[PDB]
């Protein structure tokens, strides 16, 4: 196989802004430097094991020349292995082969759990050893391969007794027949094709079937054997054991390259070690849903793959998924970590179907609200309080209650569930906060150092926003960088962004927009749809730091991030000093900021700005709690005025600087600080705002006092 330069390869790879490959990672300067004249023992170079990349920027992987490749550029090879691997201290190391003892194995039937189950496959490879791979190969030497294979195929007894077709004379039909039953392998994949896997195409290459049609072996279609087992649902015992046993008997008429490290030899990295994919075709559409799908799946140990184009268009919802391990463990080990972990995701698919049955359509499902009070026990009950409340009594109690609309304590403890840093719930609509009473009321007391009072919550008190008690906290040059002040508002009506639907999510733009659009005066300016947006006006937001991204795990597995990206949008004036973000975790953030320290005039705009746009909307509102909010934290006036303060003497005498912000309940986050207001709940709107000032009054005057 004659490819370019292993420089010119290198600068198309580092290049070319598509490619993200783990070889583009480690081909570097040092390493080409080293290798480029460097042949393996069959002859081939690093170059050929990285061509493939050159042009395919989607791959992550090289390939391999031949299987010596691995040993003559290890210093660039292990380096892939144990990232991509996820190899410790890349201290690479693979156990002996050890299917196990196959007389005693058994696996409970995986279509158990819920009859989800297709079908069960389990597939490994063989690399041959004296034999290159397709850049090192000859015409001559893969059909010598080919015949070596096809007649240690020949010997197998009983089971496996089958029919060897070799590619080359294959009839069309043959072919057509073969494709549409899924045994023959085309030359289709141009990951392949330029890493040299089709050449002198077709000879060399074949397929075996054994009469039963639950045994298929692929030769020289990349590696030099791909064996596959595989039946109709889930008896992954007999799959296996069938394998097992075929690849016993096949070792001892062929010599199949293994070392201590990489266990056996394979063309491409990622099937390395025991070599072996087990895996099941499960119909689990309500656990492929959850936001964090993919994580929880990789937590099971196991790894999905979609299979759209492979079903009818109204039936999705199967996946495929198999260990995700191939590398540091053996045969066993796989299978075993294949078995459990799929068994918990199919009993997880059949807990969700069953808890969410009634529930409404587009609604966030949930898994059962006991299922997830046992993850949440990785939470401290001592600083989170989304478990500390979380007690027998209220679980027994709202255990399979809802809202009116579909909400559950379940869906609101998903959070910390699932990020057990993460120390507040996030609601799924105002009821919550008097369906589940008994669990958010002693919360919110908690959180805000309040209790049950008699007394509605104030009335929304602004102030006179002509005679405010806050000016300029500083005219002069600089302790104060910018001031910022915003806050949540829900929208009467809509379920809150966590669970509600795409629909409500479409409906609750148009209500907002709407408002937006019609703003006037220093409020004016223009609404920015994440799912419609010019894209220089979606440069300049990034520009500018006014992101709006689904990057918040915290927010992710609460349901904030469902449906991306309808819905959601960014509005703001002509000179960015009014702001609004909608549907983020609350239907809106409403700001206002601007540079210097005027907080009078920040408040001002911000207030005129809330008026404004509550003239459209009713914002939801509680007598117990004042405004209402997805989080619990952000309550009452859900307000948060703050300042980037510059104070490089105080901050240097530290904890007469987190005393100041304990006694004027401030919050400090990093000589410049972010401060703010901490209270939100149990004052007015001008007392929060007028609480910062006062706070960052006392830190100026102490600073010029250092
Ligand atoms: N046997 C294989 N086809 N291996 C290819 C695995 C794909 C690999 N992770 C890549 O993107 O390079």
């Amino acid at each position: 196989m004659q490819v370019e330069s292993l420089q010119n390869l290198q600068v198309k790879i580092r290049n070319d802004e598509r490619n993200h490959s783990l070889t583009k990672k480690y081909l570097t300067d040092d390493i080409v430097k080293k290798y480029q004249a460097t042949k393996t023992s069959l002859g081939g170079t690093l170059a050929q094991c990285v061509n493939t990349n050159a042009y395919n920027p989607g791959a992550l992987l090289p390939r391999s020349c031949d299987l010596n490749a691995y040993e003559t550029f290890r210093d660039f090879f292990d380096a892939v292995i144990a990232d991509y691997h996820k190899v410790p201290d890349g201290k690479i190391q693979h156990p002996k082969s050890n299917f196990g003892d196959l007389k005693s194995l058994s696996f409970t039937d995986l279509n158990t759990y819920g009859n989800l189950v297709v079908s069960t496959r389990v597939r490994l490879g063989r690399t041959v050893e004296g034999f290159g791979f397709g850049p090192t190969l000859t015409k001559e030497t893969r059909i010598e391969l080919e015949n070596k294979i096809s007649t240690a195929l020949h010997n197998l007894s009983g089971e496996y007794e089958g029919t060897y077709y070799p590619l080359t004379g294959m009839s069309e039909e043959d072919r057509i027949k073969l494709v549409n039953d899924h045994f023959l392998f085309r030359n289709d994949d141009n990951v392949l094709r330029d890493a040299g896997g089709y050449i002198d195409w077709p000879t060399g290459r074949g397929i075996f079937i054994n009469k039963q049609k639950n045994f298929l072996v692929w030769i020289n279609e990349e590696d030099h054997i791909r064996v596959i087992s595989m039946q109709k649902g889930g008896g992954l015992t007999a799959v296996y054991k069938r394998l097992a046993d075929a690849i016993q008997e096949l070792s001892k008429s062929l010599k199949f390259a293994f070392n201590d490290r990489l266990g056996f030899i394979t063309f491409c990295p990622s099937n390395l070690g025991t070599t072996l994919r087990a895996s099941v075709h499960a119909k689990i559409p309500m656990l492929a849903s959850l936001p964090n799908f993919k994580e929880i799946c990789e937590k099971h140990g196991i790894q999905p793959r979609g299979t759209h184009g492979e079903h009818t268009e109204s039936v999705g919802g199967i996946y495929d998924l198999s260990n995700k391990r191939r590398l540091g463990l053996t045969e066993l080990d796989a299978v075993t970590e294949m078995h459990s972990g799929v068994r918990a995701l199919l009993e997880l698919e059949v807990m969700l179907q069953e808890y969410n049955k009634g529930a409404p359509e587009g609604v966030m499902p949930v898994e059962p609200l006991t299922y997830l009070a046992k993850l949440l026990e990785g939470a401290s009950i001592e600083k989170c309080y989304t478990r500390k409340y979380l007690t027998p009594e209220i679980i027994k109690k709202y255990d399979g209650k809802r809202t009116t609309h579909g909400a559950t304590l379940a869906h609101m403890i998903r959070n910390g569930a699932y990020n057990n840093r993460s120390i507040c719930p996030r609601t799924g609509e105002a009821e919550c906060y008097s369906t589940f009473i008994d669990y958010l009321d002693p919360l919110i007391c908690d959180y805000h150092g309040v209790k049950d009072s008699a007394f509605k919550h104030p009335a929304p008190t602004f102030g006179d926003l002509s005679k405010l008690p806050f000016g300029d906290l500083d005219p002069t040059g600089k302790f104060i960088v910018s001031t910022r002040v915003r806050v949540g508002r829900s929208v009467e009506g809509f379920l809150f962004p966590t669970i509600m639907s795409k629909t409500d999510r479409i409906k609750l733009e148009q209500v907002i927009s709407g408002a937006l659009k019609g703003l006037t005066g220093e409020h004016a300016g223009t609404y920015y749809p994440l799912t419609d947006m010019k894209e220089e006006d979606r440069k300049q937001l990034v520009e500018d730091h006014f992101l709006f991204k689904n990057d918040d795990p915290v927010l992710r597995d609460a349901g904030g991030y469902r449906d991306w990206p309808v819905g959601r949008g960014i509005f703001h004036n002509n000179s960015k000093t009014f702001l609004v973000w909608v549907c983020e975790e609350d239907h809106m953030r409403i700001i206002s900021m601007q540079q210097g320290g005027n907080l009078a005039a920040v408040y001002k705009r911000l207030i005129e700005g809330i008026n404004a746009i509550g003239k459209s909307m009713k914002f939801a509102h509680s007598d117990k709690y004042g405004y209402i909010t997805c989080c619990p934290s952000n309550l009452g006036t859900s307000m948060r005025a703050s300042v980037l303060l510059k104070i490089p003497k105080l901050s240097s005498q530290p904890k007469k600087l987190d005393e100041i912000c304990a006694k004027y309940m401030l919050q400090a986050r990093g000589g410049t600080y972010d401060i703010s207001n901490k209270r939100r709940l149990g004052l007015t709107e001008l007392q929060a705002a007028h609480e910062m000032a006062e706070g960052v009054a006392k830190m100026i005057e102490i600073e010029k006092g250092l």
